């Protein structure tokens, strides 16, 4: 028997020496060493010094440069908001509590973090979902006299929202919940204990199949189409260096979107699902934090791949930072 149970909690630590206390009351110091919690703290510190320039400036520069607003555009921009979301409620949240050694905020604030947090990450997740539907729509064209707008970029926004929702929303009303995670200083969705007044599996198969399973489909098909259709193009065009050029561009920076996709949400999924089949073994706090760590960081290097390497809004924010000129 692998760790202690509370009404709100599973402290991944077996308390046979009597040591074990709720991570809503005390440091958890024996889980890991204080030294390890000042790593946490360092890693949320070197995220929001990263993830807030980077992503407020999206925001900011789109603001000052008009040919960035676009409606292909606008997913982009409810991209940065929610990793804004992750910076301000997730990361802020867990360098206090780290440094305290346990959540000092206790369970309303454990749901609170944990709603802001999971919202953040479930609404960045969808945007990269819409922004390939948008995309393989306006290049593969596979409805004729269909022109992409405003009007559709605005539902593209509210449905990842209305999907975020129905992750993060249940949890707060009986299916699933939120508990500390790993070293107990950070709150996310319980998907790895069986809680049966919950109905943690359920959720987990929910969650596994609609927010995991489904995305990665819709992505693979649209970008997959989008290759095919680009590199058709380019064979019937080969005379043109310039096409050939775009398609090598397309193709590497499709490799990368999916590549950057999977390390961001297939460590919780891979984790989730091994869990789910593993039910009788032992799982440690540094273990647990290993998820949240490829999924947070996220929150610098999405937008580092979407909007920094992309060379209009690139240009625009080197005029930004330089009052005016280039
Ligand atoms: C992990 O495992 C530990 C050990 O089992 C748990 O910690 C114990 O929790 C219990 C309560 O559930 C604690 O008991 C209470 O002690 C209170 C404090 O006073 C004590 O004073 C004596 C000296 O006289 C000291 O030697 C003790 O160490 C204590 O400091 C006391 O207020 C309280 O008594 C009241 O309730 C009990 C009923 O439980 C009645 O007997 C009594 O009439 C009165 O109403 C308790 O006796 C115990 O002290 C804790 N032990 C330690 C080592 O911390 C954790 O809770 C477990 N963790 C999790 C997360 O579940
Ligand atoms: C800081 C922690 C955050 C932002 C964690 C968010 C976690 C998720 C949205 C994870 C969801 C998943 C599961 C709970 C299991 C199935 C696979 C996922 C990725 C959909
Ligand atoms: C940038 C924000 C700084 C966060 C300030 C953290 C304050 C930590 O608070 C400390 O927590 C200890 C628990 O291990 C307590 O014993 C002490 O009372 C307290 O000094
Ligand atoms: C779901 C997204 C999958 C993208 C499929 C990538 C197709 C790999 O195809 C490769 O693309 C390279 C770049 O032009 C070429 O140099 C290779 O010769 C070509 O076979
Ligand atoms: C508009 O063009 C404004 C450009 C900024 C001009 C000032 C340049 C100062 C560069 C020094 C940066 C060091 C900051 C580190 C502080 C710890
Ligand atoms: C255009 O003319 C303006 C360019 C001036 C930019 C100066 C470069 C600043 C780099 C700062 C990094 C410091 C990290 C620590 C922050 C507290």
């Amino acid at each position: 028997m692998c760790g202690t149970e509370g009404p709100n909690f599973y402290v991944p630590f077996s308390n046979k020496t009597g040591v074990v206390r709720s991570p809503f009351e005390a440091p958890q110091y024996y889980l890991a060493e204080p030294w390890q919690f000042s790593m946490l703290a360092a890693y949320m510190f070197l995220l929001i010094m990263l993830g807030f320039p980077i992503n407020f400036l999206t925001l900011y520069v789109t603001v000052q440069h008009k040919k960035l607003r676009t409606p292909l555009n606008y997913i982009l921009l409810n991209l940065a908001v929610a990793d804004l979301f992750m910076v301000f409620g997730g990361f802020t949240t867990i360098l206090y509590t780290s440094l305290h050694g346990y959540f000092v905020f206790g369970p309303t604030g454990c749901n609170l973090e944990g709603f802001f947090a999971t919202l953040g990450g479930e609404i960045a997740l969808w945007s990269l979902v819409v922004l390939a539907i948008e995309r393989y729509v306006v290049v593969c064209k596979p409805m004729s006299n269909f022109r992409f707008g405003e009007n559709h970029a605005i539902m593209g926004v509210a449905f990842t929202w209305v999907m975020a929702l129905a992750c993060a929303a249940p949890p707060l009303v009986g299916w699933s919940r939120y508990i500390p995670e790993g070293m107990q200083c950070s709150c996310g969705i319980d998907y790895y204990t069986p809680h049966e007044e919950t109905n943690n599996e359920s959720f987990v198969i929910y969650m596994f199949v609609v927010h995991f399973i489904i995305p990665l489909i819709v992505i693979f098909f649209c970008y997959g189409q989008l290759v095919f259709t680009v590199k058709e193009a380019a064979a019937q065009q080969q005379e043109s260096a310039t096409t050939q050029k775009a398609e090598k561009e397309v193709t590497r920076m499709v490799i990368i979107m999916v590549i950057a996709f999977l390390i961001c949400w297939l460590p919780y999924a891979g984790v989730a699902f091994y869990i789910f089949t593993h039910q009788g073994s032992c799982f440690g706090p540094i273990f647990m934090t290993i998820p949240a760590f490829f999924a947070k960081t996220s929150a610098v290097y999405n937008p580092v791949i979407y909007i920094m390497m992309n060379k209009q809004f690139r240009n625009c924010m080197v005029t930004t930072l330089c009052c005016g000129k280039n």
